[PDB]
């Protein structure tokens, strides 16, 4: 891995809730940049009193005739680091990153339907493995957003299905509902991002209750509610150094 510096050339906002930024990289080997579900560390906060604040965003896409990446930001209302560096963000805005990190991609091997689970924080990571998409191979896709109807920034592809759940704000297990509702549980492989709460959920179900192998339940949890990513970060440290001495 790298770290680069980052300097925003676009700004939109694709959704009400969600902000896509694009900027160009300084990347000395654009090959790690290609794989698809890639993300990176943003520094988003680096005062010269203090130790820095990072946290972790997808690589919508990587244009490697340019260097450029684009991330989208679910916007939350929260006084936390990445909203306040948002919240001024512009055009020409330098940023350090750290990166990248391949993360889950379907089980395609074998020949088995994929299902997908995800929320608002893994439409970018989806958007990634879509635009790879092992041609041939179907699927069920089931999004949990606050946006009505996010699935529309998703490619049509032959045989993936793709639905979305609406959410309103302040109140659910949407995910969850949909996985226990499947037509058939044979012969199927999961991939999963959402909610730390409810991916686990996900996993328990796939795992403990339907007796999948551990390779063909890919599930992770982007974010955690009343958590902070960097009290995540201490959390997955110490659980790294207790499975290691066991
Ligand atoms: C591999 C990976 C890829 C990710 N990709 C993306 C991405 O492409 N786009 C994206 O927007 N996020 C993404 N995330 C999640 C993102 O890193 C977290 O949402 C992060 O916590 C937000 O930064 P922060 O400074 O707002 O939150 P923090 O300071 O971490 O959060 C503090 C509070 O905000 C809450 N919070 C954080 N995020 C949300 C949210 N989305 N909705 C509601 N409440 C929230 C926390 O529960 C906490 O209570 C990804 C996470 C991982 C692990």
């Amino acid at each position: 891995m790298e770290q680069l510096e980052m300097t925003i050339v676009s700004i939109q906002t694709p959704y009400p809730s969600i902000v896509r930024i694009q900027g160009k990289i300084n990347t000395l080997q654009p090959e790690l940049w290609q794989a698809p579900n890639l993300a990176i560390r943003l520094i988003v906060s680096n005062p010269p009193e203090g130790q820095p604040i990072s946290r972790v965003y997808t690589v919508r896409s990587f244009n490697p005739i340019n260097a450029q990446i684009e991330i989208d930001f679910v916007k939350h209302e929260d006084l936390s680091p990445a909203m306040e560096w948002l919240n001024s963000a512009q055009v020409g805005t330098k940023i350090g990153l750290i990166g990248p990190r391949p993360h889950f991609i379907p089980n395609f091997t074998a020949k088995k339907h994929v299902v997908m689970f995800a929320d608002d924080t893994a439409v970018p990571a989806l958007y990634s493995i879509l635009k790879q998409w092992e041609l041939g191979i179907s699927a069920d896709i089931f999004i949990e957003s606050f946006e009505k109807d996010i699935a529309s920034q998703l490619p049509e592809l032959e045989h993936v299905k793709i639905h979305s759940f609406h959410k309103e704000h302040h109140t659910k297990g949407l995910l969850l509902k949909a996985a226990f509702a499947l037509e058939h549980y044979e012969n199927i492989t999961i991939w999963a991002a959402c909610e730390r709460n409810e991916a686990r959920a996900l996993r328990q179900f796939f795992l403990e209750d339907q007796q999948l192998n551990k390779n063909d339940v890919r599930i992770a949890g982007y974010w955690r509610d009343g958590v902070s990513s960097s009290e995540l970060d201490k959390l997955r440290a110490q659980h790294y150094q207790e499975h290691i001495q066991q």
